[PDB]
């Protein structure tokens, strides 16, 4: 017996939908859900989605509260819908997927992923839920995550980090590193060799290697000398050039984090969504150097060094394709006299 | 187990709230309630009230579907709230009362009218519901309607007409004429002798006496002669004067109905609500004669003739108080040389 | 180059979307689309749909302006989506279907009905458009209308009437009677033998047979005598019983139309959508007789007489299934001593 | 001391803004203004404008309640703003002009039309208000109406009809025929000789000449014979051709009114505003004959006959410019062998 | 070919409007603009203006992305509109000006500033754009900024800082110090001698002189002694008095910044807009000392010392007018026995 009042009761008493019986009085005004507490209204939810307020409230209450793959990974793997859960997209304040399976009567296209409507869709399956590894076996299209091995299936080791209630973290008390499996038209795929983005924040950036510790601690010329990076344009690409009106390079998150410690800057996230490569309209506060579309990727500095050192530097310009987060990322590589001039995630 | 989805189920299947178990998917967008039918959204309700949409939807679904007193009568009797029902005000598309008793969790001030919060409020009681006459005997303040005798309680015969789902009618298959009773501060109050407004429409006006048939059929001078109305200013008051820029008189609904048959006119209902006396900004289409505040009352022509013929015509101006629909209506009576000049419901 | 301003230009200059190049300034405020004319905003469209205002405006501008099947027929045939057109539902002021094919970038699930997403959906095809009969032959699921013969395809003669810009009519200058064809799972399905509802209004009801002329002109007892309808409960079913608080029978539109000429009544259309059988909360103004759920069907009186006279009258109660508008309508037939007591479209 | 509560007080007590002191409690929710009456909210105004609700409420309360020129006339004369009044556009439910002079603090561009901001704007002046003829003499740009002679100013006799509170009428108790005057760049402009549209409705159309009575009463062939209209294509232009899918002609309101008596039809007013020529998407209910853009003008049939009989019929196609409501209306005249084929207000 | 979809395409791909061809699907819901990215909606813009959402989205996309004068400077100079650009007011999240010239079809009053509508308006001209110095030469009213000298015009050196995408900064990689020119009625003005506000933030306050470094580093009594400020009430005016319920003085930003390092406080910006003097409802968290209207100005401490030391201290109270940011700021100076008691930006 699903209801607005029952969903609200669960949110008030359990912090989310927990299948508990009960009802609380609710008022809906514009895009906000309120509940009466001692005669006064208390805001439970503000709808930031394009779904009707009561529908969005229910999907948000029914969000997955276990560590789940980051939306950018699910998107890159072609996930269309999730089996009997809601992957909440905290970057968009909305459901990661248009439709649901066995979650909400307004958004459900099926109650079970075995229904023929789900056969063409790449359904997300969670091996931590009983019967989902078997539902993936019977699924024509799908992506499966597991914590351990699956008999007869070769795994693709996913990223170390997962999203837990919108907090991207590498789990110590919970497992966040999953094995990934994918099926297309009934055939188990061999997932490609991939790098993973590190999903760090600018304000709380932490190095994850000795090279990253050295980048943040040493001065530009000492670091470039120590790691033999002369001729690889790290001065432009990673450190950033703030001497002209157009901000030069600054495409690796670690470089932005190093700059942030000394001088602040504005990053306008004009397409706010989870993605492998992020585009920002940056304005450096100290210098006034700015760039409308500054593509930024958070790779481990060692992985970025490996990518750039594995390229042919003999052509003026070329597209360099690198598998990152299971997707093909195109980079633009610009060279002159055997040295790099610039290397950036291609704006297309 | 009250819920938005259960209220919607009742509306879809029973035409209103009928206490039936069940749920239908609902979407709320802005001020409208929708339900999915054959894959598409069908509008169930549009909120025209100042309450939250889901709350107004529930009160409207729980509206009283039996003949009930017209809102103007309840207002005139000082009714604040109803016992365990919703009197829906079809003229305002809203609940006739702010709060409820045992109806909706968001608007309820009590579950039963015996609760101390209800003692100062004039509670409406319906003798057609088991135990409501007893609740009126125990209520400190209240208005009771019955279809018959209550032992020891002196009745007041109400109007012949009642509102059934927004249709004001004199019941033939249902009883619409009720006995009325009122209590103030624990004491049964004697309801005054009163006239009743006829609650007719301009477009479907029907005469309810031989005098009313004669007013609509006969010419002005021959009706005034037949009913000995010379010197009573019916030419001004009832027929209306359309010769000057300011429309003269036209305060009885029957006069407007007679005019409507020949020439149309605009009546701007600037305070849209049910009331004994209605104020309209009238514009006569044929002549361009207009009046910002034209007070109009729908009395039976015989009752209006009785009122005007029972007045002393020896003073220039005076207030004439007449009990109509249990309320004291003040009229302004203007005389000259023993004849009426004007007589109108006094604009406060 | 589809755009809001181009859609608005087409509406302003062509009365609808006509593929014309051009732009007009547009302002969107809340759910209304406006355009500047002589320095002031003029309303072009008010969104009554659950889609975003600019999206609903585009689908409405792109509505099919040729005579099209009434939405009740498309629904009864299981139509999910239309091929490269919008069937506008004038009863709901909304698109008859959630999604589109080659119409609008926001609602499109495909550009052509040959795309694999369309295979499971029943696509509506219009033989009057070049290549649509061929697309139906290749579609896994679909409904096709034509003005003539399709080689080798067994036709089903549809209703005489079609909807032209929201006006249901039997075409004299245009063809409104189509041949219908349906495919399920790649296989042409034989459409059943069916009656058709007449799609008439209560206020402008016109008889379409000598029997219907006789029902409206003749008194109840003489019509029943002339057409040998004694023992078939037409007094209850068709004429209606207004003697008790619950309105009896009154399930045929013609009976409501006959009553409407003498006494008015309120019909509350609580699920406002096009359907073969309509449910109304009726309140008779003359008597106060009312019914929360009064199922009403508009059959030709001759067709209803044929249905009722073709039933076995020897059982107390039974479900009578009749194909109407291609759908199986369940009726409840109640008999006593070989005569009908009641016969009504069964309330689910 | 202008205020929302004071405006509301004036509306409640005076039917409009009347400069009276006082305040009533007001609640604003979404686009509606409410006031408390007997403990419940009563709707005073619903904003259908693109202005903020409280601002639109004030302009509507301050609307001119005297007969004023119809908005189509003011527009045709290039009126930008009114001097110290609001011309309310009842066809758009909005102010006819964006800005005000001495009316409302939010919309005012000036308190008096003598302010330099008003010099480039064509200000509407009303000679019925003291000092407005003088303000017109001093205005650089303006339109003046008067009920009589202004010394030395050559008058233009306007239409017989004016708008009084949204009712277009020819005044009997008030004057609706004004003298018009216009100034451009400090210089009094000679207004051209013009025809006037009759501003009639389809549903309440009344003939205003013996020819118009003869058009409505007589059959097509006998009217054309009586008025010697053979070869002028009245069969197409005025009567309308409903034999093909595209509705032919039907450009004079009187022809639509004649058709309306026999068969109803839908007129979609897709640009809802007052204009000399109106464009409708028409659908004839009887035949299914339709036209996306059907230009309709309401001229007196005698005036239309005079216009068409005053044209040279020797060229295949040409633009015929006719001054109507002070504006140049372009008509398309199509001839063959010395006879008219079609003549219609040219679709721009 | 301007369009909503084209503006959205530019925002998605270029970070702002860049004149690029292309379209993306857009949905408008309430006041938010979304775009579809891989089947899900992504928020592009939330309207915080009083303009229609699609219009505000276009002006925001077309905002000037070069360093521009701060809105307080433009306002103080009487700028009404900008020539072919949008000065976006980041403090109000809205366009700094009501109308535009050659920017957006809904807000444009002209395509070029040479149009006669622009002659009375003080048009903002940017010498960094080709032809704008010449358009200022031909403009009757205007303000011109340049980076270098203009032949024949004497410059007014503006502030060192400018706004770059809402970040107020003193440019190192870009020029932010402009020469200002102003014309009124065709005559080049001699701009007055002025101080400039420093436009610093409380949280990231940086000293811009040795005196400012000393104010932040030294204790109150050491600083007052070093700079000979005894008898100038800096203890009250600049440091602030937190000993009584009403917070005393605290009118210079540097004093608030010094306090902020030790104890936090709430500044309620009740009129959120860019202005030379800002008014805050301050509440000191440590003491509970508060003030409803605390006027705060950010002057360089040396400039404030120069202003206060250049006043006559012999009268109880007087208005001291100081040109700051080209506007006349009134200060209230209160003295006793030849010493200052208080000196503050006058609340009027
Ligand atoms: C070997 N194998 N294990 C699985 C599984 N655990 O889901 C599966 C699924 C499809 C095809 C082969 C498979
Ligand atoms: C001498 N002079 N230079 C300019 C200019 N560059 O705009 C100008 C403008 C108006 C009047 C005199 C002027």
């Amino acid at each position: 017996a699903m209801s607005l009042e029952n969903v609200a009761f669960n949110v008030v008493n359990k912090g989310h939908f927990d299948g508990q019986q009960g009802e609380v009085p609710v008022s809906i005004i514009n895009n906000t859900v309120y509940t009466k507490v001692d005669g006064v209204d208390v805001e439970l939810f503000e709808n930031k989605t394009t779904l009707p307020v009561n529908v969005a409230f229910e999907l948000w209450a029914k969000r997955n509260i276990k560590p789940v793959p980051e939306v950018k990974i699910l998107n890159n793997l072609g996930v269309d819908i999730a089996a009997n859960t809601v992957i909440w997209d905290y970057k968009r304040d909305a459901p990661a997927h248009i439709s649901t399976i066995g979650v909400c009567s307004m958004t459900d296209i099926a109650k079970k992923p075995t229904e023929t409507i789900c056969a063409p869709l790449t359904v997300f399956f969670d091996g931590r839920v009983d019967g989902q590894v078997d539902l993936f076996r019977n699924a024509r299209n799908g992506v499966l995550i597991t914590e351990g091995s699956v008999k007869g299936l070769q795994p693709s080791v996913g990223p170390k980090q997962a999203s837990l209630n919108g907090v991207t973290l590498i789990g110590e008390a919970v497992k966040t590193q999953f094995n990934y499996y994918k099926k297309v038209d009934g055939v188990v795929q061999q997932l490609p060799e991939t790098y993973f983005t590190q999903s760090r924040n600018l304000q709380e950036f932490k190095p994850r290697s000795q090279m990253e510790i050295d980048f943040l601690e040493l001065a530009m010329d000492e670091f470039i000398e120590r790691y033999k990076l002369e001729g690889y344009a790290f001065e432009h690409i990673v450190y950033g050039d703030f001497s002209h009106s157009q901000l030069g390079g600054l495409h690796l998150l670690i470089g932005l984090a190093k700059r942030f410690k000394e001088s602040p800057f504005e990053l306008e996230d004009f397409i706010p969504m989870d993605s492998t490569v992020k585009n920002y309209f940056i304005t450096d506060a100290q210098t006034g150097s700015s760039k409308c579309v500054c593509s930024v990727i958070d790779l481990l500095l060692d992985d970025f060094v490996e990518i750039i050192k594995s390229q042919d530097l003999s052509v003026v310009s070329k597209v360099v394709k690198v598998t990152i987060d299971y997707t093909e990322i195109s980079f633009m590589l610009w060279c002159k006299d055997g040295h790099v001039e610039t290397f950036y995630p291609k704006l297309q």
